[PDB]
């Protein structure tokens, strides 16, 4: 079987890079491992749910490629709930907020929480989004975890909590797992800390009307018979004048080209001939996915909205086997539903119960902190552990664990002879999103578009327009936001004025 | 095609299993990816070297079962030389000394550096061989990398220094790399810090004559045409009623039981069916192996000896690509020779280099630390860059980064179906070494017996009895060694 590219893998990434490629005349083909394309998206569809997203979901301002592909598929979105009260739940007590970050009253701990934000924003302006690896500080930031750090900057328990559950959700990975230096690129090439959390103006904002996976599926209706369905991809040689792509149902592919658009780690599932370099041959060894259960329980109405609550709930403790929500509820308000992740060393000890031990625990979670018992009387449970797949190894995305992007971070989107390297984790906007999965798909078929003498070098890396639908507002801060002390910056004047 | 047991790989662990399996009447195939055996021991011949192990090559004291496993094939070991001073070179200049460590003699300094020492045999001490993540303070220790655990208990630079180099020494990484339970265990799991780093009385004590790759070739010479080169494993299928192994070069193998043999991360080559569970699925992505480059400067003669070095050098700093050599000649006194590792982040720096080029910086820092022109007239070198090997993917072993041996560790040697997991990583004792890889191929081969009826349940893990040819002698310490107080507690006595 003759192409000009072999596309491995029938995600977001490798679809959006097989579509630019036939558009421009190209002969592709997609070669993907399950029966169905979508990878880390998948949306079911049954009676009782309509239509469910069980992996990758949300899209909001900035995220202006991935809205443009969905958009030019016929595809529209809808808002997140958020009209009512978020809830942060915290030492077995639930307090109503509205804004982006619960309300803190005590001045100092007021202080140190303001701080924590401010640097985290503060140290990523310090890491080119392209190359995490230039940041003059590199080496000792990525020498420590995101523990380390938060041990030294916080200097209240307050805020150390408040951080570790956003690494928790952010990454689902805990503290300990990963580099300072990559979690600090990571949030920043987001956009920074607002515009990663918050539903309103956030990542979080908008759905897609029936589903994410329709973005997949739809490219795959363009491409036709193009997509191979069930082709696991199990040996690569490139000795010969053209690329052989060899697939476990014993079939032969020879292309030009070749992107690879599946996870690093998932990399090392092929044999190559010749063998990669050295430096790639250990980075697939060295980047781990997350650890989720993604959990959907339906109600006969969203009951919460008549407390005033619209479900966002943010809920600390180690026996809350959930520490994030959002309202699940269709458009239209029917199938009322709570969506909830579990998150990291949790998806991994609630992975031994049953599906309905888990939505037990789940309903008598929401009731408390709801203070409602009509969470105990759930209608449907729909859920998802992304640990178990083969073909994904986690969700969300690939983490970096201590000294790893400093010594490997170069190499991850480095061509190797013939073949180019897709897939969410090689974007420089949104990367672990689907939206970096549009950009990297796209930058790669072009960066074969430039090998093949077809578009410029200055082509390669391509600006998109914002989207006219999802306009973004800016992040902004205040004055006092800017301007407050830390509180050893505060200690600091105090020592000062007592002299 | 069709027979009792497949083994994925043949390494040391892969042939000890099929070896033992054989040995008791069953029918064994190994499947080996490469067109050799030997995975991580490689022993290359020619007219200059002879032969020298580029790979795995020590063995000592307490290793009972690569030594008992070497002399029934036929193998013989000599003495490591140490007769004469060994050498520490920091900052820019050479102290030679006797003895595991080299003299301190600023009085905190000596506090601080006798209690790390002691203080990672005293955490050792509360960890299971068996089972690290048992130890009373698993998470903690496993939420910490080495470098927070040095940061913490090291009051003098020339202390963490010295810790950090034992660190990159001992598992090929950095101290910010690994847990600090994974690496204490690994230290107390062969036998403490004494016995780890000595030459005398330790891990180091000798080599096989004739280099150790031969402990492979010489059980696939008794295996005949059971083991298959060039047979990269690709697929496995549990769902029939025999298992079916798939190779890369399109066979079938069909078995009642298969031994995984191979690197736990390397398992992620293989297509399995059904899925893995879980754990084991995410497990295989969070164990990497470390990065070195063995490399052997050859010299007309041992010049060293005269001015009384015995070329164990301990070589501190940045600026030195190798940091800790150790003599290579031939028991003979012929082929002189200096080997050196070029550890964790240096062999990913110096790879970009060409081979001379590596060559003429190791006889310059040789020249410097032995003080000697004699080191810049090499007359042969020979080097591998393990980082680059597609079936091994490092050296010496696999690690384990904050929080993955507490979560996942457990899974390492959990059966999955038919399919039993040796290789070094997953023994009790020398884990990472010759001797775990003996160890745990001899034990999955064991599970397999038991599985089938043909043993009890109590003979799976079986004690070794001590070689009469290298005997251990007994670890001791001083009275002022186990009492003299740390930094922090000469401080609270003022
Ligand atoms: C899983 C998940 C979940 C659960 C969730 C989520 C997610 C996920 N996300 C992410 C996404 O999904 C991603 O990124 C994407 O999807 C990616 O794409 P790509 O790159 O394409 O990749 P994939 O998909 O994986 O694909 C691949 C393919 O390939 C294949 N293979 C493999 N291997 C092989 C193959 N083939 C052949 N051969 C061979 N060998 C496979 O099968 C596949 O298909 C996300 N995203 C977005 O955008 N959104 C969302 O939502 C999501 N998610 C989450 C989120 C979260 N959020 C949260 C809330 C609150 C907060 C947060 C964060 C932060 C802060 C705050
Ligand atoms: C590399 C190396 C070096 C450089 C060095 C060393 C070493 C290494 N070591 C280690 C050893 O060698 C080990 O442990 C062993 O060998 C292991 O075994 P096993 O377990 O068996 O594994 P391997 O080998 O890898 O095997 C595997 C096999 O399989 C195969 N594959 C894969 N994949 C596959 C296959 N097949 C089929 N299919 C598939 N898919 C492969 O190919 C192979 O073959 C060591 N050891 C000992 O014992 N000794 C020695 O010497 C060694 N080394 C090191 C040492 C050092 N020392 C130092 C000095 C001073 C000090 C130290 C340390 C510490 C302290 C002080
Ligand atoms: C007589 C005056 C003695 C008071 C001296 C105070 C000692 C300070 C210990 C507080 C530790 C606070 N955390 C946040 C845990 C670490 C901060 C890291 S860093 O110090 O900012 O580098
Ligand atoms: C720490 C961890 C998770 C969090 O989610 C929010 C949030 N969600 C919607 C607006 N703010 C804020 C926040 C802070
Ligand atoms: C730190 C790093 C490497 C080291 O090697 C020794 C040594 N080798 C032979 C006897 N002691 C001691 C030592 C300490």
């Amino acid at each position: 079987n003759k192409c000009d590219v072999v596309v491995v893998g029938g995600g977001i990434s490798g679809m959006a890079a097989a579509k630019l490629l036939h558009d421009s005349g190209l002969n592709v083909v997609v070669l993907e491992a399950r029966d169905r394309v979508g990878g880390r998206t998948y949306t079911l569809r049954n009676q009782k749910v309509k239509y469910v997203d069980l992996g990758g979901s949300y899209v909001g301002p900035t995220q202006n490629r991935i809205l443009r592909l969905a958009k030019e598929l016929g595809l529209e979105t809808y808002k997140v709930n958020e009209v009512e009260r978020l809830i942060h739940h915290v030492k077995g007590k639930s307090y109503p907020f509205r804004g982006p970050f619960p309300p803190v009253w005590n001045p100092i701990t007021y202080l140190d929480h303001n701080n924590f934000w401010r640097t985290m924003d503060d140290m990523g302006r310090e890491i080119p989004s392209d190359a995490p690896w230039k940041a003059p500080l590199a080496e000792e930031w990525d020498n420590m975890t995101m523990k380390e750090l938060l041990d030294k900057l916080c200097w209240t328990e307050s805020a150390k909590q408040l951080a570790t559950l956003f690494v928790n959700l952010c990454v689902t990975a805990e503290t300990h797992e990963v580099s300072a230096l990559w979690f600090l690129w990571y949030v920043k090439q987001c956009g920074g800390t607002t515009r990663i959390i918050s539903t309103t103006n956030g990542g979080q904002e908008r759905k897609f009307v029936g589903g994410s996976g329709q973005v997949s599926e739809r490219i795959m209706d363009l491409l036709g018979d193009r997509v191979k369905l069930e082709r696991p991809v199990i040996y690569i040689d490139q000795t010969r004048e053209n690329v052989l792509v060899e697939t476990l149902n014993h079939e032969m592919y020879e292309a030009k080209y070749v992107i690879s658009a599946i996870p690093p780690t998932l990399g090392m599932k092929i044999h190559f001939n010749p063998p990669l370099p050295m430096m790639r041959n250990q980075m697939i060894t060295r980047v781990p996915l997350g650890s989720v259960i993604k959990c959907i329980v339906y109600y006969k109405e969203p009951f919460w909205r008549k407390k005033d609550y619209c479900g966002t709930m943010i809920i600390d403790g180690e026996e809350a086997p959930v520490a994030y929500t959002l309202d699940d509820t269709k458009p239209e308000g029917n199938y009322a539903a709570i969506m909830g992740f579990i998150l990291a060393h949790k998806a991994r000890k609630l992975a031994r119960l049953t599906k309905e031990e888990r939505l037990k625990k789940l309903c008598e979670l929401y009731a408390k902190v709801l203070g409602s018992l009509e969470a105990l009387e759930p209608v449907h449970y729909e859920e998802k552990n992304w640990c178990e797949e083969q073909y994904s190894g986690g969700c969300y995305t690939t983490y970096f664990p201590p000294g790893i992007l400093t010594q490997y971070g170069r190499v991850l989107r480095q061509p190797v002879d013939r073949i180019y390297f897709a897939g969410t984790e090689t974007a420089t906007h949104w990367s672990g999103y689907m939206e970096g999965a549009v950009e990297a798909g796209e930058r790669a078929a072009r960066e074969i578009l430039h090998a093949m003498g077809k578009i410029p070098e200055d082509e390669i890396w391509q600006s998109e327009p914002e989207s006219v639908d999802v306009p973004a507002q800016p992040i902004t801060t205040t004055f006092l936001e800017r301007h407050l002390p830390s509180v050893p910056g505060l200690l600091r004047l105090i020592g000062l004025t007592t002299i």
